[PDB]
């Protein structure tokens, strides 16, 4: 048994490992299926540095009904870690994204520790912004968006990409802006 | 009852709290010699919780974890540490600062994605004041790849241009200039 071996909990597993391992360890680890799928564990799955066991163990947890609107301690959603890992898979980090949004995820909420839009590394990506269309217009369709608050240091949203080579983004969020009346 | 989440050291290291890893060292079943001799500082530098970090990062160093550590690809301390640093930039300093005291090399890269190790630094979110001190550490090294294409086709210097963090920049053109290198 490797994955039992290398993985105590489902957690674990779900951080580190391949789907399959994650599959080994929700199956016949001690705890309770029912006690995990009510846990925070989306939160540990998207921090897994594997693409495909990222992917695969969200869709699998999500299918089974896992928690989508939870929060840290710190009032964080699972935004965060989709889209602080998320860039190596546009097409994956877009689709758990609409998913989140379908299910109640709360995308508005800023990220409180440093008073960012839950967002923001999606402006860091290494893609082209052809690519990112499909995830821009699910972000700014959504009401709410706090673009126009300044983070820890004094920097809002929309300074940030005014910053960044990403032309596309920062039209959409001028329109956004424009749209809903939203001030300095 | 640590041990009904970790099975072992390594694995509360990473994943637990500084109480966690103490329970797995202490009263746990692996030989403290064995483990002290591994290169489990490494996985601690991948903990999330900041916290657990430092307190366990200083346990091990002071306690003689090899600082000069290298992984099967080539990989230094220095690449978790940056990787996961961007949430406490204080501990990331002070952790920085001490591999270098104790030797470790900054100028590797990470083979796997021929990145230099601090890359990610860039994409830290805190302001550009609070990152001086750890500007200063990796600068005032010799030897770093400032203009080595990675696997992205981004040299640093070409990468720190794209979304503007003008004093890493500033910093970069002259020690660039500092050390006459070229592409």
């Amino acid at each position: 048994s490797n994955a039992m071996s290398e993985y105590r909990t489902v957690s674990a597993a779900a951080m580190l490992g391949t789907y399959e391992d994650f599959l080994e360890l929700f199956e016949k680890g001690y705890e309770d299926k029912e006690s995990v799928l009510k846990s925070n564990i989306l939160y540990d799955v998207l921090r897994n540095n594997n693409d495909e066991a990222r992917y695969k163990i969200s869709m699998f947890l999500i299918n089974k009904g896992a928690d989508i609107k939870s929060r840290t301690k710190e009032g964080t959603t699972l935004f965060f870690p989709l889209f602080q890992g998320g860039g190596n898979d546009i097409t994956g980090t877009t689709e758990l994204c609409k998913i989140f949004l379908e299910k109640g995820a709360d995308i508005t909420a800023l990220y409180k520790p440093y008073k960012i839009v839950v967002f923001k590394n999606i402006f860091n990506y290494f893609v082209d912004e052809n690519e990112m269309i499909p995830l821009y217009k699910l972000i700014f369709s959504q009401s709410g968006l706090q673009l126009l608050i300044k983070d820890k240091w004094g920097l809002t949203a929309l300074e940030f990409v005014k910053r960044c080579q990403k032309p596309i983004a920062l039209k959409m969020m001028e329109d956004y802006i424009k749209k809903y009346n939203l001030k300095e």
